[PDB]
DNA sequence: GGATTACACCCAAGACACCAGGCACGAGACAGAAAAAAACAACGAAAACGGCCACCACCCAAACACACCAAACACAAGA
Protein backbone atom coordinates (compact mmCIF):
# COMPACT_ATOMS: atom_id res chain seq x y z
CA UNK A 1 0.00 0.00 0.00
CA UNK A 2 2.88 2.42 0.64
CA UNK A 3 4.68 1.73 -2.27
CA UNK A 4 2.67 0.22 -4.84
CA UNK A 5 5.33 -2.45 -5.40
CA UNK A 6 4.64 -6.01 -5.28
CA UNK A 7 4.80 -7.89 -2.37
CA UNK A 8 7.70 -10.81 -3.44
CA UNK A 9 5.28 -13.42 -1.31
CA UNK A 10 1.81 -14.56 -2.31
CA UNK A 11 -0.56 -13.66 0.14
CA UNK A 12 -3.47 -16.24 1.44
CA UNK A 13 -6.43 -13.93 1.21
CA UNK A 14 -10.52 -14.41 1.03
CA UNK A 15 -13.27 -13.99 3.13
CA UNK A 16 -13.67 -15.63 6.67
CA UNK A 17 -16.73 -15.79 9.11
CA UNK A 18 -15.44 -13.39 12.05
CA UNK A 19 -17.17 -12.52 15.66
CA UNK A 20 -17.58 -9.37 17.95
CA UNK A 21 -16.79 -10.83 21.06
CA UNK A 22 -18.28 -8.48 24.49
CA UNK A 23 -14.77 -7.83 26.05
CA UNK A 24 -14.09 -4.00 24.94
CA UNK A 25 -11.21 -2.18 26.24
CA UNK A 26 -13.28 0.55 27.02
CA UNK A 27 -14.69 -1.45 29.59
CA UNK A 28 -11.49 -2.43 31.30
CA UNK A 29 -9.38 -0.30 31.16
CA UNK A 30 -8.94 1.29 34.93
CA UNK A 31 -6.79 3.92 36.73
CA UNK A 32 -7.11 5.25 40.68
CA UNK A 33 -4.81 7.38 42.20
CA UNK A 34 -7.14 8.05 45.29
CA UNK A 35 -10.75 7.11 46.22
CA UNK A 36 -13.05 5.48 48.39
CA UNK A 37 -11.57 3.09 51.01
CA UNK A 38 -13.24 0.20 52.93
CA UNK A 39 -14.76 0.67 56.65
CA UNK A 40 -12.93 -2.26 58.18
CA UNK A 41 -9.60 -1.97 56.67
CA UNK A 42 -9.21 1.29 55.62
CA UNK A 43 -7.82 0.20 52.61
CA UNK A 44 -9.08 0.37 49.01
CA UNK A 45 -12.33 -1.20 47.55
CA UNK A 46 -12.51 -3.50 45.08
CA UNK A 47 -13.92 -3.07 41.79
CA UNK A 48 -13.27 -1.28 38.81
CA UNK A 49 -17.27 -0.20 38.96
CA UNK A 50 -16.94 1.61 42.88
CA UNK A 51 -13.30 3.14 41.80
C1' DG B 1 -10.69 -36.36 65.92
C1' DG B 2 -8.92 -31.69 62.36
C1' DA B 3 -6.56 -29.05 58.16
C1' DT B 4 -5.14 -27.58 53.68
C1' DT B 5 -6.36 -27.67 48.26
C1' DA B 6 -3.30 -21.32 42.26
C1' DC B 7 -3.00 -15.93 41.14
C1' DA B 8 -5.11 -11.47 39.17
C1' DC B 9 -9.46 -9.17 36.94
C1' DC B 10 -14.85 -8.41 35.01
C1' DC B 11 -20.13 -8.73 35.38
C1' DA B 12 -25.03 -9.86 37.34
C1' DA B 13 -28.69 -11.16 41.21
C1' DG B 14 -31.09 -11.54 46.05
C1' DA B 15 -31.51 -10.29 51.16
C1' DC B 16 -30.25 -6.80 54.67
C1' DA B 17 -34.87 -12.76 60.30
C1' DC B 18 -40.66 -13.25 61.89
C1' DC B 19 -43.23 -15.78 65.39
C1' DA B 20 -43.75 -18.77 68.81
C1' DG B 21 -42.95 -21.08 73.93
C1' DG B 22 -40.30 -19.54 78.29
C1' DC B 23 -39.76 -15.73 82.91
C1' DA B 24 -42.82 -13.30 86.08
C1' DC B 25 -46.29 -13.42 88.20
C1' DG B 26 -50.80 -15.82 88.67
C1' DA B 27 -53.70 -19.00 91.48
C1' DG B 28 -54.91 -24.75 93.40
C1' DA B 29 -52.94 -29.85 95.88
C1' DC B 30 -50.34 -33.76 97.70
C1' DA B 31 -46.26 -33.99 98.63
C1' DG B 32 -41.79 -31.94 101.40
C1' DA B 33 -42.23 -31.44 105.80
C1' DA B 34 -44.27 -30.18 110.97
C1' DA B 35 -47.74 -31.05 115.32
C1' DA B 36 -50.34 -34.34 118.17
C1' DA B 37 -52.36 -38.52 120.65
C1' DA B 38 -53.34 -43.41 121.76
C1' DA B 39 -52.10 -47.88 122.00
C1' DC B 40 -47.16 -49.20 122.62
C1' DA B 41 -43.05 -50.47 126.60
C1' DA B 42 -42.05 -50.09 131.53
C1' DC B 43 -43.02 -49.68 136.73
C1' DG B 44 -45.89 -49.15 141.84
C1' DA B 45 -49.72 -51.76 144.77
C1' DA B 46 -52.91 -55.84 146.13
C1' DA B 47 -54.19 -61.42 145.92
C1' DA B 48 -53.85 -65.74 146.35
C1' DC B 49 -51.83 -69.82 144.51
C1' DG B 50 -47.50 -72.29 143.38
C1' DG B 51 -43.15 -73.48 145.89
C1' DC B 52 -40.33 -75.51 150.07
C1' DC B 53 -39.90 -78.53 154.30
C1' DA B 54 -42.52 -82.50 156.81
C1' DC B 55 -44.48 -86.81 156.86
C1' DC B 56 -44.59 -90.67 155.10
C1' DA B 57 -44.87 -95.92 152.70
C1' DC B 58 -44.00 -99.06 149.07
C1' DC B 59 -40.53 -100.09 145.20
C1' DC B 60 -35.79 -100.32 143.56
C1' DA B 61 -30.79 -101.15 145.02
C1' DA B 62 -27.10 -103.85 147.49
C1' DA B 63 -25.29 -108.32 149.90
C1' DC B 64 -25.22 -113.39 150.19
C1' DA B 65 -25.03 -117.30 147.94
C1' DC B 66 -26.24 -120.72 144.32
C1' DA B 67 -24.94 -123.13 139.71
C1' DC B 68 -23.16 -121.79 135.17
C1' DC B 69 -20.14 -120.25 131.87
C1' DA B 70 -15.97 -117.88 129.68
C1' DA B 71 -11.24 -118.41 129.85
C1' DA B 72 -5.96 -119.30 130.45
C1' DC B 73 -0.89 -121.99 131.32
C1' DA B 74 0.67 -126.36 130.02
C1' DC B 75 1.06 -132.03 129.42
C1' DA B 76 0.16 -134.11 126.10
C1' DA B 77 -0.45 -134.92 121.35
C1' DG B 78 0.87 -133.67 116.68
C1' DA B 79 3.91 -131.89 111.47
Amino acid sequence: GHTGKKLMAQVFFGPTYYQRLRHMVDDKIHARARGPVQVLTRQPVEGRSRD
